[PDB]
């Protein structure tokens, strides 16, 4: 239950567990709440805590009686500087009668990479390359971190992924569709939006691996260089058709390796595209290379996200005298842990510069 | 100015012919190709030219299946021919139709914009008229794969609709399987969104309850800019689907843990004046079991577009309807009795 009172502004007061520690039920209250955005089965508010004036997020969704929430199993495991922080969570009634709701109490981050892409493309500009190595940089960290549980993410995209204007710290949210994958378990291959589907998704795999968001944080990447997205179609098969004009078509083995539910092999052969020509003259070589390395066929060949982390299209990032724009320093970059580094411990020595390992 | 190609009939006999058009200009594009219109300089004649790449590998299938169709809401192949093009040294194969002015996709949006619905008059002509379409094709075990507002050509002045866009199109036989990413958001159905390689022709049946839904509603019925989301929608509608529904509709995989959610009364999915007809064949044209969907010539059968039928009926422009009652014997072959319900005594 929740208890409302009311300069006469209405407060809302309820009993919630804390989302990481031990279940110690805690009173928060809130106010000023405001809807900020939608999605399948509910709706994202904007409150503010009555005592610290702190703005938080509540995602309020319909809680399905016969099991626990997986998004809420996956948050209360994650502890990570680019994702979302789960502060509390409780139950509550909603709009349908009689059922019941899971509300979970979020960090608030003002802003995501697709209001901000998409005031620079109306304004037929682009995001200056220093931020797109800051964001881009901040999601790979998230991926590693997650991946590093086994869990794949799974609807990577420019709306799920958050934005502080003033740190450029970047946080990942939306875990509704995130995933343990198992090898040799199925998993269902219609999760993942518009644009950002890696090939075997839209082939109809379900053998794939969490390297579908590396494909889909590729896609991000080079929307965020092209001013608009790289593979756009709204159908699979016009999706397939522009990855055709810049990739290739794919080899045979390509396709095993993809796996798909069926195909034809009708597509016709045509021969790739320089990466180079497919973005504009001044772009920085490094950005480019990088792109090649996620957005492949293959999918055991593209980069890691760790491994992408340790790209040199990030090295700028590395340099002890980096700053903002503004003046103001970067946010944390490598303070990396042990299980964000359990891919492949190694890459620490490129990952932790020199002056982050000074004593 | 004037360009002149020997052309194939789309029709008949093979024999070229010089053929010279003018007044080029692009009209629209998609995968591998462009649309543009013409003029034919002996008719003056308006046309559509669609240029795709040329595969040499196999002959275009897009081609072949145009040269066995003939039907009034059938964008009408008038030639074909082949060219180069922007690719240096590739060839392309050129499709002569018709010109049509407008498409259901842009009428659809100049009336959702200014806050209007499409008369209901005009739903049932464009309604009726895709539903022929789809029973003519689906006689042949054709499935266009694509039905959605943009694939849907329309003249204004005589109400006339005509489907193009058989770039997906394709005859599907019992026991192949064939690929569940074909057919465009909004328009797509489940058994397609869940993976299903067995689907049948019914799947346009499906996109062809999407669009009416949405000249009823103003906008799309099940939005989503993933199958997730999609899926989502429809459960809103339709209630969560049972564990036969599934095994009907053959997903590659599916977890089965949508939550348990309850249909939603069809009559409140639309505005409260909304033709109760209307909603009917909805009801039965937008159904999880695709079985259980009307056929495209049943669909034409349905009381809803009884007005049609109607020997007083006018367009609102003061003019005669099109024709609407001129079935041939293999399009009503899946099922000859309903000739009548659909040949009025008075057509
Ligand atoms: C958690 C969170 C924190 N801050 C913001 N900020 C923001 C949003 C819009 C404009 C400017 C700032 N957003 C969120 C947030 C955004 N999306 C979601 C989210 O989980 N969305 C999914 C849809 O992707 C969803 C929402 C409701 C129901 C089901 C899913 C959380
Ligand atoms: C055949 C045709 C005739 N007339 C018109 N008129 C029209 C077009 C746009 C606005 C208003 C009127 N359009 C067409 C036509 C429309 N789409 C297609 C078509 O086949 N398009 C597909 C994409 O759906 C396509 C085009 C080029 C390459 C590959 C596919 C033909």
């Amino acid at each position: 239950s929740m208890k409302v009172s009311r300069d006469g502004s209405k407060v809302t007061t309820v009993v919630a567990t804390p989302g990481q520690g031990p279940d110690r039920p805690q009173e928060v209250s809130y106010t000023d709440t405001k809807v900020i955005g939608n999605g399948s089965f509910g709706v994202v508010y904007q409150a503010k805590l009555c005592d610290s004036g702190e703005l938080v997020a509540i995602k309020k969704v319909l809680q399905d009686k016969r099991f626990k929430n997986r998004e809420l199993q996956i948050m209360r495991k994650l502890d990570h500087c680019n994702i979302v922080r789960l502060r509390y969570f409780f139950y509550s009634s909603g709009e349908k009668k009689d059922e019941v709701y899971l509300n979970l109490v979020l960090d608030y981050v003002p802003e995501t990479v697709y209001r901000v892409a998409r005031h620079y493309s109306r304004a037929k500009q682009t995001l200056p390359v220093i931020y797109v190595k800051l964001y881009m940089y901040q999601l790979f960290r998230s991926l590693a971190y997650i991946h590093s549980f086994g869990i794949c993410h799974r609807d990577i995209k420019p709306q799920n992924l958050l934005l502080d204007p003033d740190t450029a710290v970047l946080k990942l949210c939306d875990f509704g569709s995130a995933k343990q994958l198992v090898r040799g378990e199925p998993n269902v291959s219609y999760i993942c939006s518009r644009y950002y589907r890696a090939p075997e998704l839209i082939f109809g795999a379900t053998d794939y691996t969490s390297s579908i968001d590396v494909w889909s944080a590729g896609c991000v990447l080079a929307e965020l260089l092209l001013g608009q997205p790289i593979f756009p179609g709204d159908s699979g098969v016009d999706q397939l058709v522009e990855i055709i004009k810049v990739l290739g078509t794919p080899t045979r083995e390509q396709i095993r390796e993809m796996n798909p539910n069926y195909t034809e092999f009708k597509f016709p052969q045509i021969k790739a595209h320089p990466w180079t020509k497919v973005f504009r003259p001044r772009t920085p070589p490094e950005a480019i290379a990088l792109c090649s390395r996620l957005l492949e066929y293959t999918p055991t060949a593209r980069l890691t996200p760790l491994e992408a982390c340790a790209h040199s299209f990030f090295d700028e990032l590395r340099d002890p005298n980096v700053k903002l724009p503004n003046g103001r320093d970067t946010p944390a970059l490598f303070n990396f842990t042990t299980q964000e580094l359990s891919s492949n411990p190694p890459l620490a020595t490129i990952l932790i510069p020199p002056h982050a390992r000074i004593q």
